[PDB]
Order: structure tokens, then C-alpha cells, then sequence
């Protein structure tokens, strides 16, 4: 054909804010004096900036805006110097459909002798064993509660600083990201 019909229009084919599951997570760290910034890095091969806020509460929160599916990291850096809790690394899904998925703070990041949280979603995922488990640089202790929502709650004390391993499991089968990575920072 020389051209288009008498019948044009545009839409967007990607994924944004409002359709996928955005990150948002919150590290012991204070802003006086100085500068600090960031990048995400997707499977897809784009690359992004994250936006960092002082709560002056002697904590950090961070957030980003998500475009893709799959396993991702974050570097976090003060005047060029990576941050204690830098990389993060997370798994991000399509939070509406039906298969068991799992996310929070608590499998991205911990803080030591404090119990740190997430939540795993079954709500449409059937009937089995549901399975939960974590291999660190020493033993956590875990424990988990389901809600009448159709979802199950977790919290876990890890005890030195370093990487921890989280699993998530239903019927033998991994979920999507499982195992995932946390990074734990200490308390004082």
C-alpha cells in the first residue's frame, strides 16, 4: 500500500507505574553534607536513575519507577562511595495475575537483630505445601502467618552483616526470582 488508512491512531505498547509493581525500600543512613545518586539495570537492557529522600529519622528512603519484568539491582552511592545496603537486588511481576509471587523490603534488605519483612501472594496459586527457607553467613530465624486476604506474611532476625539467600517455594515448585538476595547492614 502507497499509505495508511482513513482511520489512524497512537497508543504505547510498554509497561509503567501504573501496570507493573514499583520498588520502594527504606535504609539506616543519614544525609548532612554531600550528594548521593544511583542506577537501576533491567534484563530488557535499558538502564535508569532512582530518586533518594532524607526522613530525617535517621533512615533513607529509596524509590524507582518500574518498566520490566524479571530479576534486578540497584547501586546506591554517597559522593561516588557505594552506601552500607548498596547493591540492592530485587524480583519485579505483574502483581495482578494469578500465579505465587513474592515481595517486600525484607528480601532486598535487612538490618541486624531486627526483624525484617515481606509478604508472598497464593491467593489463586491452589493447593500443596508452602515452603519458606533462608541460607545466610549465619542461621535466621524465620517465622510466617496467612491472612484471610489469601496471602501469607513473613518475618525473619538475621544476626551480622552480609548476604542472605531467601527461598520461596509452593507444591515443589520455585516462585519467579526465587532464590532472591538480601543484603544485611548492622544497627550501630
Amino acid at each position: 500500500g502507497a499509505m495508511a488508512p482513513e482511520r489512524p491512531l497512537v497508543g504505547v505498547n510498554g509497561l509503567d507505574v501504573t501496570s507493573l509493581r514499583p520498588f520502594d525500600l527504606v535504609i539506616p543512613f543519614t544525609i548532612k553534607k554531600g550528594e548521593i545518586t544511583g542506577e537501576v539495570r533491567m534484563p530488557s537492557g535499558k538502564v535508569a536513575q532512582p530518586t533518594i529522600t532524607d526522613n530525617k529519622d535517621g533512615t533513607v528512603t529509596v524509590r524507582y519507577a518500574p518498566s520490566e519484568a524479571g530479576l534486578h539491582e540497584m547501586d546506591i552511592r554517597y559522593d561516588n562511595m557505594h552506601i552500607p545496603g548498596s547493591p540492592l537486588q530485587f524480583y519485579v511481576d505483574y502483581v495482578n495475575c494469578g500465579h505465587v509471587t513474592a515481595y517486600g523490603p525484607g528480601l532486598t534488605h535487612g538490618v541486624v537483630n531486627k526483624p525484617a519483612t515481606f509478604t508472598v501472594n497464593t491467593k489463586d496459586a491452589g493447593e500443596g505445601g508452602l515452603s519458606l527457607a533462608i541460607e545466610g553467613p549465619s542461621k535466621a530465624e524465620i517465622s510466617c502467618t496467612d491472612n484471610q486476604d489469601g496471602t501469607c506474611s513473613v518475618s525473619y532476625l538475621p544476626v551480622l552483616p552480609g548476604d542472605y539467600s531467601i527461598l520461596v517455594k509452593y507444591n515443589e515448585q520455585h516462585v519467579p526470582g526465587s532464590p532472591f538476595t538480601a543484603r544485611v547492614t548492622g544497627d550501630d
